[PDB]
């Protein structure tokens, strides 16, 4: 019973790959959706409390995980989704058609006929421009993952034993041998690190299988069905791989013979992958009239503020950093350049426009004209947001980078602080923020996060957190060791814990005002 | 048509060879009866049935036109000791009898399950009682990237040996110097099928459909049909020991013998395995003993770098290297005395097998100095795990051929009709033949036509003259054209040198 949410399988997020290549997803504002594998559900959640008018319901297999969810769902007091227990052979019609449907790591691990039948409903169950999501393993990833299973079983004949059979494979091919080893001992030293659930449910777990991209795109395309893309867009990319070989896949228009020609090179282990009715024409163009439209996000950090450092000049070349990642990407310069990417550090974490973007640069640093700013994003930006570094939405996700006077967080990443799921190795639990991703949360900020409703004032949280350190629970350390922090020295430590956490909270998307 | 290919580990003096290094005592060859199933043209049983002629085969396959066409082949090379037919591999046990050596080679992969099994059924059936039965296969997991390739171009083709080549081009090229985690792998496996050759790459990965399995999958398959586990027949694949040492030892503290090996199969990314099979009440002797190993006919293929009647053979101040079969890099070396005198008669005897014993019998007389056991000694100390490392082979008995030149050569009856049609590798090399030893030998054209010349009828002269005679009415020619005075030396050189490559392949019967 893992609760797990995946910023990925975001309904926001589907509609923005899909206006991305020239759909038309329906509204998220009254949208349907629809969870096949739910389980508990919370993957569900987190869009339903966002717009309470998008009626959404999950259907699972097991009743004591759907009537699981159903209690997170009262206690969290949500009322747009419904959960039901229903076999996928038990699903049809008579409910309705859902705007969004999401079959997550379900697909690769039932049978053919069920295997058919999936792609079955979501062709029946889809709405005309809805979009549909399948997550399933690959090939030829799954061959090397598969044999190193069958490995560890061969073995035993509990979980300890195969990380044991790891290290035994990592001295056996120790630095005598290197034709292949080399791919081995690399894959396997990979397998040992990960979480003893991940290990456990994967590999030592129940039976899954990995297909192939032309099969499954295949298997859809006699069900009425067309592949939009890929959650990854850094992913479909090419390139990378030489220009006079780059020239001749993308000289042929076909993207399941490029597609499936990638993952033979880069071995593929999965895929999570798009669909729309087959009725419906994708723009494999890219616009950059369209991509003015889409918010941008770049996360970088300053080496020098703009107030210390006068730009104006173009004699200089000044890093950043990109997530840091100490040495930084590729510096100007031009100062046409640099006017994006100040510009980019003061919204970090706060989607804007790309002709905002530009926009603001130009009035950052007003030498030059606007239509020429938007020469350098059109001319070198896309490379980055198809390159993964760069996050674009429309529409702008709903949160602020803005620290007001009583904030206040999600009902759904509220409610997850009282309830979160502790884990050791790393001592964090994990909350969900308005982008549906998981964010790692130390214990001295999961007293401040239920404690933001905007009922309490910042007064009232540096406040308690000091209560919690005196009554402990909450232990206090200076630097000379065990030093415990006693009073009004601790007055100023917690300003700065609680100012320092409110800020994570602020880039991190967890601030809804 | 059809590839004629005839493979040196299918004979069925080596699978005896195999046998009797483990302890057990295979049945005699003279006599041998021999089986083979999925024969094809059936020239794996005409090499060994021309060498021994009291000795009676039977090859089968499904196939009606490869059967006739194999009676052909058979009725122009004038052997009447193998018969053959068409069968289903289901309908044998009949009149058939028990042979001593049976041979599955190739067809247990590429057919069903039913099938599959009841080829282990039959080998049980028709096995005599110290018989030895010879079983290929693909092996995963090495199976599993062949038939990802098998498949990335088996994708393209639809849309054959043409275009797959253009495919496999374009996968070397799609990996630039900039992408190396994995792709290495990939890299190296797709640039290694641009070698073999069209006969190989278009029957395995463009014909298909065969399947890979596992070690203990077969193993345990033949162990529930009444079947013990012999070996491989490639001796360097059951050493170990060139993995790290703690984890070697903890490897045979076991002593399970199918674990350790399909263990070797995980990390050395098996692609293909030959097996040897016996009956579950023999007990095999797994421990080898120099003591049985001195009873074996042993071949060491090196040729010196310093001649010897330049060398003093008692200087421990000075190196002398020889080489591998050449192998262009110089392979060992000393220094020491008595090591230099076993390495110039293991060098002299080149594809000669002898008996160590008398290895340490010739290497005592060329520089007599110690006693005999002192020769012996050495070749305890380290003269084996080179045959565990494969550069030393093992025969008992000593093969049918001669290492020496006959001034009439002569050649097997096999091997001077294969040249006649024989087969060519133009993916460009050279022809293809069969030896005494049933291993096929890259022959080129102008050393075919030597080859077809001896029948033990014409002397050096007339090779020389014949040779010389199709030079300047080329058919052969030889650059660098010339004149006649040049022609004749240069053709005594290509000639010489042709009947030595003859001579140390056991392509000369007498
Ligand atoms: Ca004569
Ligand atoms: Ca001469």
């Amino acid at each position: 019973y893992p609760p797990f949410t995946f910023s990925y399988t975001y309904p926001p997020y589907l509609r923005t790959i899909g206006k991305l290549f020239g759909l038309n997803p329906p509204l998220l504002e009254t949208a349907k959706v629809l969870d096949i594998g739910c389980g508990i559900g919370v993957n569900l959640l987190n869009f339903a409390e966002t717009y309470p008018k998008s009626q959404s319901l999950g259907v699972d297999l097991s009743k004591t995980q759907i009537e699981l969810g159903k209690k997170t769902i009262s206690d969290a007091k949500i009322n747009n989704v419904e959960l039901k227990a229903l076999s996928i052979l038990d699903l049809d019609e008579s409910y309705g058609k859902f705007d969004y449907i999401v079959c997550h790591g379900v697909y690769s691990w039932v049978s053919q006929e069920v295997q058919d039948k999936i792609l079955e409903v979501l062709n029946k169950l889809l709405n005309p421009n809805g979009i549909a999501f399948v997550s399933y393993n690959t090939l030829p990833g799954w061959n090397m993952q598969n044999t190193i299973r069958e490995m560890m079983m061969f073995h035993s004949e509990k979980l300890q034993q195969a990380r044991l059979l790891l290290k035994f494979i990592n001295d056996s091919l120790g630095n005598s041998t290197t034709p292949y080893a080399n791919f081995l001992r690399d894959e396997a030293k990979l397998i040992s690190t990960y979480d003893d659930s991940y290990v456990l449910h994967e590999y030592l777990g129940e039976i899954n299988t990995g297909t192939y991209f032309h099969q499954f795109i295949e298997k859809a395309q006699k069900n009425h069905l067309n592949y939009l893309g890929d959650t990854s867009i850094a992913a479909m990319f090419i390139g990378n791989l030489p220009t006079k070989a780059a020239s001749k896949l993308q000289a042929i228009n076909d993207i399941v013979c490029t597609e499936q020609y990638m993952d033979f090179i880069t071995n593929r282990k999965f895929r999570s992958t798009l669909l729309c009715h087959q009725n419906i024409p994708i723009n494999r163009k890219i616009e950059f009239d369209n991509l003015k439209d889409f918010y941008t996000t770049f996360n970088i950090r300053p080496i020098s503020p703009e107030n210390k450092i006068d730009l104006n000049n173009e004699q200089e070349n000044i890093s950043f950093y990109y997530e840091n990642l100490p040495e930084p990407f590729i510096s100007t310069t031009s100062a046409i350049m640099k006017a994006i990417l100040y510009v980019y550090a003061e919204n970090i974490s706060n989607p804007i426009r790309l002709e905002q973007v530009a926009k603001e640069a130009f009035k950052k640093l007003g030498k030059y004209r606007l239509q020429d700013f938007l020469a350098t994003l059109e001319q070198h930006f896309i490379t980055l947001i198809f390159q993964g570094y760069l996050k674009i939405f429309e529409t702008k996700p709903h949160a602020i980078a803005t620290i007001t006077e009583k904030p206040k967080t999600s009902q759904f990443a509220r409610y997850q602080a009282k309830h979160a799921h502790f884990n050791n190795v790393t001592n964090m639990f994990s909350i969900t923020n308005r982008l549906n991703d998981m964010i790692g949360i130390p214990i001295h900020e999961k007293y401040i996060l239920e404690m933001l409703d905007g009922t309490h004032n910042i007064d009232d949280i540096k406040k308690s957190i000091i209560e919690k350190i005196n009554s402990k629970l909450l232990t206090a350390c200076d630097n000379k060791g065990q030093v415990v922090t006693d009073p009004k020295l601790l007055k100023e430590f917690v300003d700065y814990v609680v100012a320092v956490s409110l800020e994570k909270f602020r880039i991190n998307y967890l601030l809804v005002g």
